[PDB]
């Protein structure tokens, strides 16, 4: 089932991708896709060098998709400095990518506080003790202090470091495999204010 | 399933080999003992001038001591921001056993010679779709591509490698090697290239 998925949308899609990006994630989870929200994401230093790393995004909403992380990590620094992203999402079981590229936005403290709350205490207690991409010191003493974090035993305060983005689209590619080798691939871009697509070339 | 996706062995991470596409290389022959799926497929990441990126999977072919071969279409996206920016990025990732890998280099292109074994290393019906499609241009006529990539595999004679159809070596400036622990202390290797050698630092998860 990882060739000629389901792909009405080709020829007739939503005014909106991320309609379709949902409705793509609903069909992966009835189809038991394996971590289907396991998004690599791309980012870039301003001399043009891109680094690359899987997160799991956290939620979706109508402007694009959410996810946190340490404002002071390398991913971090890069988002602070230019503020492009590229996140992209690969279905083995069924032959599907979706490609979300744009900027991502800072969100606000309210925001920030409540992806904190959501997580769990294991969650809270190495982010709270480890930053993120530093260089690690002492493997032992890290260990140690995640679980003296843990053992406080309390809910524990968001770092000021974890922190949330919102990856808004401003290009957005689906596509899904074919037999035939004539893949489906359905791009939308900003054009101006609204959506333009287009089917693309395999 | 031979492997939890958390705690697989990493002995490198305390003695690290000197040059990353050694461990590159073992960490691929492990993912197939361990029967990951796909395990070739690499995230790509490109960017245009003004710093947009954009990612695609590619699988790619080979690996060889300077880095990482794939083919594509010089005049697809990728193609075009490779030409552009040079700058790439891509990114393994393993469900199965908790292990991604960052590969960020630039992409030089292959010799002719070298462009030339890769089309003929692949099928006639490989080479039919792929002289019929101009990868990542619109797309006006479905049924017309189908058609022409059809006409070419019934012609019975060897088809030419189109100038479009080129490979890239992702030379590496800079690698990571992450494996994922059942006490959140992810195992992150981190490669830096610093001369002609390599320096090496653990990263915090
Ligand atoms: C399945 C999976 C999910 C992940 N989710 C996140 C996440 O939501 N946020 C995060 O900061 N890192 C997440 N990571 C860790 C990142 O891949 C990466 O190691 C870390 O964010 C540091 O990246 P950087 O040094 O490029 O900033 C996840 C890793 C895996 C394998
Ligand atoms: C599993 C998998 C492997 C792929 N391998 C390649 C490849 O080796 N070369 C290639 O040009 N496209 C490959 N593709 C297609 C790309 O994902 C993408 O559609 C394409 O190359 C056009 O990308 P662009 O418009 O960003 O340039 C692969 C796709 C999948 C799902």
């Amino acid at each position: 089932g990882s060739v000629d998925v389901l792909f009405p949308e080709y020829d007739d899609p939503p005014s909106e991708p991320i309609t379709l990006l949902k409705r793509w994630l609903a069909t992966a989870d009835v189809a038991r896709v394996r971590e289907p929200k396991a998004l690599a994401l791309a980012t870039a230093t301003s001399d043009g060098r891109i680094s690359s790393r899987v997160i799991a995004f956290s939620s979706i909403d109508d402007r694009g998709v959410i996810f946190c992380t340490h404002s002071t990590s390398r991913k971090g620094r890069e988002l602070t400095e230019t503020g492009w992203a590229s996140g992209l999402l690969y279905w083995r079981e069924t032959g599907q990518q979706i490609m979300i590229s744009g900027q991502a936005v800072p969100l606000e403290e309210s925001e920030n506080d409540k992806l904190w709350f959501g997580r769990s205490v294991p969650m809270h207690a190495m982010s709270s003790a480890s930053h993120q991409s530093d260089e690690l010191v002492d493997r032992e003493a890290l260990r140690a202090h995640a679980a003296e974090l843990l053992a406080l035993g309390v809910a524990l305060p968001r770092p000021p470091r974890f922190v949330g983005y919102r990856l808004e689209p401003h290009e957005m590619e689906f596509w899904a495999a074919s037999s035939d080798r004539l893949h489906r691939r359905l791009r939308y871009e900003r054009d101006g204010n609204d959506w333009k697509t287009t089917q693309l070339q395999p």
